């Protein structure tokens, strides 16, 4: 699903503030990460990123490409492609626990200064 800036904002309510990170920062990051596309798939030679956040099949989820994935989030990857972001978001809550917000390099580079433009209302 192609999402609008405000749909995102709405659907990441449960991520709001988590690890000190704010929804504009999330909007700004999800945008640069996926262009608000919950079904984006980038399959590289060796790993593959899924969904609104682009979670790679080599650490967090499991797929046919990397069966020796840790599967930290205990979950099949194609679940990060559907329109339901409930599981998408608990995975990402782990990633914050274990690495944190700089795991996404876009955030500090682009989602830190001008958060006004990522607010919904
Ligand atoms: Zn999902």
């Amino acid at each position: 699903e192609q999402l609008t800036k405000c749909e995102v904002f709405r659907e990441l309510k449960d991520l709001k503030g988590y690890g000190g990170v704010s929804l504009p920062e999330w909007v700004c990051t999800t945008f640069h990460t996926s262009g608000y596309d919950t079904q984006a798939i980038v399959q590289n030679n060796d790993s593959t990123e899924y969904g609104l956040f682009q979670i790679n099949n080599k650490i967090w989820c499991k797929d046919d490409q990397n069966p020796h994935s840790s599967n930290i989030c205990n979950i099949s990857c194609d679940k990060f492609l559907d329109d339901d972001l409930t599981d998408d978001i608990m995975c990402v809550k782990k990633i914050l626990d274990k690495v944190g917000i700089n795991y996404w390099l876009a955030h500090k580079a682009l989602c830190s200064e001008k958060l006004d433009q990522w607010l919904c209302e």
